[PDB]
């Protein structure tokens, strides 16, 4: 628990799932993203019952969860500052900058971020380039990890939802809410394609539904151009079917170092 004190709000941050988020700086010094949690936006019991396990989630590159304010309405969470925001965004202003090797490395960052929370049997459920974010040195970082299962709006909450990230799901989820460390792994392989197309949206002209019918016929998002056949087997090998033959972070992990050797 943070003392709501020891927060300076600073700076507007815009808009997400659970409302407002702020900059800002905790005991003068650190900077700090505050989310002020819009009443009726989240299932708050059970987020509160269960934001221990989620505050000891601790990596290099996951955005750090420091903890919350409970004791006033809106209630805070409090995470690590990235001046970069979204990767989503900075992959679309910095487009025309990025060697593949930097785009390799992103990839890396969020596989590492990813094979932790996976050893720690940590879901993140909404994993996409919106929900990583970029800090002032270029890494990239893992953010708002399990957060999905707090969220009380229907239009994201159901898969025929206007919000669901049904371009980021596997057949499984799409047709069963049979969420898994492998549905994490096939939104990790589109992730992938979002930092190699530099940014595009997946599937772009199909609506979701169409999305849905053209992944669970066998279609899979094209190759990019920037990257290589390696890279593209890579995050291929995420999109199986079948979830028990896509590989696990580790062995994606094993595979980006592999071709980092080789370059
Ligand atoms: C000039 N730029 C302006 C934008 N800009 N942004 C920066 N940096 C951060 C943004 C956020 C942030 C802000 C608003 C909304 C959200 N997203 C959410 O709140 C949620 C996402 C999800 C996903 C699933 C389920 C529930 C939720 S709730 C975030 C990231 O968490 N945060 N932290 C940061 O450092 C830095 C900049 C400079």
């Amino acid at each position: 628990e943070i003392d709501p004190k020891d927060l300076t709000f600073l700076k507007e941050l815009g808009t997400g799932q659970f409302g407002v988020v702020k900059y800002g700086k905790w005991r003068g010094q650190y900077d700090v993203a505050i989310k002020m949690i819009k009443e009726g936006s989240m299932s708050e019991d059970e987020f509160i019952e269960e934001a221990k396990v989620m505050m000891n989630l601790s990596h290099e590159k996951l955005v750090q969860l420091y903890g919350v304010c409970t004791k006033q309405r809106p209630i805070f969470i409090i995470t690590e500052y990235m001046a970069n925001g979204c990767l989503l965004n900075y992959l679309r202003e910095m487009r025309h900058r990025f060697q593949t090797q930097q785009l390799l490395e992103m990839c890396k960052d969020v596989c590492e971020a990813m094979e932790y929370l996976e050893s720690k049997q940590f879901l993140h459920r909404d994993l996409a380039a919106r929900n990583c974010l970029v800090n002032d040195q270029g890494v990239v970082k893992v953010s708002d990890f399990g957060l999905s299962r707090y969220v009380l709006d229907d239009e994201y909450t159901s898969s025929v939802g206007s919000k669901f990230p049904v371009r980021w799901s596997p057949p499984e989820v799409l047709m069963y809410s049979k969420f898994s460390s492998k549905s994490d792994i096939w939104a990790f392989g589109v992730l992938m394609w979002e930092i190699y197309s530099l940014g595009k949206m997946p599937y772009e002209r199909f609506t979701n539904s169409e999305t849905a019918e053209h992944i669970a016929q066998g279609l899979r998002l094209y190759r990019p151009h920037l990257a290589s056949e390696k890279v593209y087997t890579i995050m291929y090998s995420c999109w199986h079917e079948k979830a028990d033959e896509r590989p696990t972070f580790k062995i994606l992990l094993s595979n980006i170092l592999d071709v980092m050797d080789e370059n």
